[PDB]
């Protein structure tokens, strides 16, 4: 089955936010509002902001999952390729098969769904640091979009869900992801193609 990608703010007014990192050739992570698409280098830090209009209950959690964007691939589980799943680059917490990791959160949990077999990573929802207006999660993407035997050049979507302590839906947002060597150039290219 295919998880929903329907944007849903819910009772707490949940939505994502992204930094404005620009498109210099050196940039390692950059987000295109026009394309709703994050472009990032392999295994580099991707800051994703969580915004709400009101405080969700204690025990609320935030889950990330990847799916293929194209209709003809949506039913296939997104996973790391046969090379990267074996490169012994685990942080001690993430299963080496998982495309999406959360960086620097000891409370991150990794799920292999017993029915859909899809992978996800989930952390507790927490208020912002004192002085900040939103909470930031740092994600890593552990294969290139081009990885043979894995994503193999197929575009993916990351779906971020706000959940209660039982796993019930409270909110949902999503964005496309390309993991590539030069995110700055690729974002410039794709934005120009869109303008045409
Ligand atoms: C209009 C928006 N604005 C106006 C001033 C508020 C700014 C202050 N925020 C607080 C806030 C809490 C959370 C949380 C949580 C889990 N419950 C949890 O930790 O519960 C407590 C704190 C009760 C223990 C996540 C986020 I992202 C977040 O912004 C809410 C919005
Ligand atoms: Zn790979």
């Amino acid at each position: 089955s295919v998880p929903s990608q329907k944007t849903y703010q819910g009772s707490y007014g949940f939505r994502l936010g992204f930094l404005h990192s620009g498109t210099a050739k050196s940039v390692t992570c950059t987000y295109s509002p026009a394309l709703n698409k994050l472009f990032c280098q392999l295994a580099k830090t991707c800051p994703v902001q969580l915004w709400v209009d009101s405080t969700p209950p204690p025990g609320t959690r935030v889950r990330a999952m990847a799916i293929y964007k194209q209709s003809q691939h949506m039913t296939e589980v997104v996973r790391r390729c046969p090379h990267h799943e074996r490169c012994s680059d685990s942080d001690g917490l993430a299963p080496p098969q998982h495309l999406i990791r959360v960086e620097g959160n000891l409370r991150a949990e990794y799920l292999d769904d017993r029915n859909t077999f899809r992978h996800s990573v989930v952390v507790p929802c927490e208020p912002p640091e004192v002085g900040s207006d939103c909470t930031t999660i740092h994600y890593n993407y552990m294969c290139y979009s081009s990885c043979m035997g894995g994503m193999n050049r197929r575009p993916i979507l990351t779906i971020i869900t706000l959940e209660d302590s039982s796993g019930n839906l409270l909110g949902r947002d999503s964005f496309e992801v390309r993991v590539c060597a030069c995110p700055g150039r690729d974002r410039r290219t794709e934005e120009e193609n869109l303008r045409k």
